[PDB]
């Protein structure tokens, strides 16, 4: 059994898309709904539509991806209408990611979600980590600013929600981040992690960067990020015992999913690998994770979630 | 054709050296680096008193790199100063020493001891603001107020040009903030980008157990994991600190990666994980591979393409 029971919902399996991959348009979301994924999440949205950064803004790499999309999205009203009128909740639960570029914008957006969450059960993931908007640094790397967002969003939304965090690389930062998150009881899950921000890829043949925005600087995903993701998942799993942790980063196989769950993940998100392979990946992921559990004698994910062994 | 680099008052035969921490802890390590084809070498980050470091296992080689939590094992500052003063053959190549005191008071005492040896022998200082593996000691480089303090106290105590080993940054505001601090210290002549990507976690799916013992399995990542991060940091500081040099460190396994670092702005190129895997023979291979790339492109010197990465 791959089932996950959290937030009052039954999820058929722990897999979903990472925000931003296969979730921007109505057709994208249809394809995620029809897939074997246990859930799905809408593109991080803004109050008004955006077309995003200029091209080229995505480059697939042997070890993953680099991107600077720039939050292209159809605007909050599109995703709310999708959540209210279009999505088939009998197939699977639905998350929406919101990434207002100011606390005021984020507050306006979540207020609109309230009635739809109440009526339909739509779940909010507040994005505190977009690394690709020029002039808008990651909110999650300023703990005073993070505290402000969480306060104002908690007050405006007033229902349980989650947060998408940037990756941290210092034990003191894990402690400081957890201290802020633990002051907000409505934050019921933490998604670790967003892209490793502001990497640079250069093509040796033409001596040129591979993406146009920000002088070539963009978010890294895929195989580059697995050990970082696992560390963040485990660090918050241990520091935030009354919250759930969702794993995101470097998942290409059931084995990586198993590691995320062992580190403490309740749901497992798939970005770069899904971009590479398409939504058929979720069928493969379910099969591979089931095999591993079968071979190890695990009847349910609860038997090993967060049970990574240390020396 | 030439791989020569003229910086810091020296002619380096080529841009390659070890990354601090790899093949540089013992006298025997340092001899092997000196005998290698490397353009330079740097001593293990040291502390005022000797350290044996963390318990085993504390290093694990990976298909895409390495994870470690060594814990700053080193023979103590007096050993490296004595190596620099009496043992090192400067006719072979210049010497850097890395210092990583666990408090600013410790660093000040260490750099004061270095002053006369730098004056006499020309030994170069790299101040480590980024060790991610000592429990309870966060990266100084991730606190810009603390960084300003270290740089003020070390500038005042040492009083000669030196460099800094920085942790990797992942946010444009952080590049801006880091550069604003570094640009206030004229004695900071070079910036080495980057130290390990800190506090990664590797788990073996077969036994469900982490692969290193210290810090519940959390350790710094090196190798293929870090190349795009290293290139970004190199280029970000190359642009923001035009009065300083940048050294590249991270993800170098071949002449191709070295070429990319130099294109991004690197004056010297440091090799960590790949050197740990291959041994000091790697430097001969790197020189050959970089020259081959230059030959194919029609470049005669590094100066022809250093910092000339193109954007769109
Ligand atoms: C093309 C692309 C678009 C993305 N857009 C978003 C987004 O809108 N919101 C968000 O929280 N993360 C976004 N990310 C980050 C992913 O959600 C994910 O955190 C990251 O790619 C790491 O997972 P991976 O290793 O599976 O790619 C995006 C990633 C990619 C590659
Ligand atoms: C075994 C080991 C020991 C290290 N010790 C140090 C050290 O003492 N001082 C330091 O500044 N960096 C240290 N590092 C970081 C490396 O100098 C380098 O910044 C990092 O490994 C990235 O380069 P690479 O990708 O070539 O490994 C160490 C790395 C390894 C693998």
């Amino acid at each position: 059994s791959l089932k996950v029971n959290i937030l009052g919902h039954e999820f058929s399996n722990p897999f979903m898309n990472a925000a931003g991959v296969l979730c921007t348009t109505e057709e994208d979301l249809r394809r995620m709904t029809e897939s074997e994924s246990g859930s799905l999440i809408g593109k991080s949205c803004t109050l008004a539509p955006r077309t995003g950064n200029p091209e080229p803004r995505y480059f697939g790499l042997p070890l993953g991806s680099i991107n600077s999309m720039g939050l292209p999205n159809l605007g909050v009203d599109f995703y709310l209408s999708y959540a209210a009128q279009t999505h088939d909740y009998s197939r699977k639960p639905l998350f929406l990611s919101m990434s207002g570029l100011s606390v005021e914008e984020s507050v306006e957006m979540v207020k609109k979600l309230v009635p739809i969450t109440k009526e339909k059960g739509t779940i909010l993931e507040l994005n505190l980590s977009c690394p690709n908007v020029p002039g808008k640094p990651q909110v999650g790397y300023d703990f005073d600013t993070t505290r402000t967002y969480l306060q104002k969003v908690s007050e405006a939304y007033g229902l349980p929600f989650g947060v998408k965090m940037p990756p941290y690389f210092d034990i003191a930062h894990f402690d400081m981040a957890a201290a802020v998150l633990n002051d907000f009881p409505l934050v019921k899950f933490i998604t670790c992690v967003n892209s490793i921000g502001n990497g640079l890829v250069i093509d040796p043949a033409n001596e040129t960067v591979v993406i146009k925005p920000k002088q070539g600087f963009g978010g890294l995903g895929g195989k580059y990020v697995l050990p970082t993701a696992l560390a963040n998942v485990n660090a918050f799993f241990r520091r935030c015992p009354d919250k759930l942790v969702f794993g995101c980063g470097g998942v290409y196989s059931g084995e990586e999913a198993f590691l995320h769950i062992l580190a403490g993940a309740s749901m497992v998100q798939v970005g770069t690998a899904l971009h590479d392979e398409g939504p058929i990946i979720f069928a493969r992921l379910n099969k591979e994770l089931q095999e591993i559990m079968t071979n190890k004698g695990y009847k349910t994910l609860d038997e090993f979630r967060g049970r990574v062994k240390t020396m």
